[PDB]
């Protein structure tokens, strides 16, 4: 079992993330 803190990273732009 590894012991290591899990960081979500937004592949197709931040993540549904609108432009602006």
């Amino acid at each position: 079992m590894i012991k290591s803190a899990f960081l979500p990273t937004g592949a197709f732009k931040a993540d549904r993330y609108k432009s602006h």
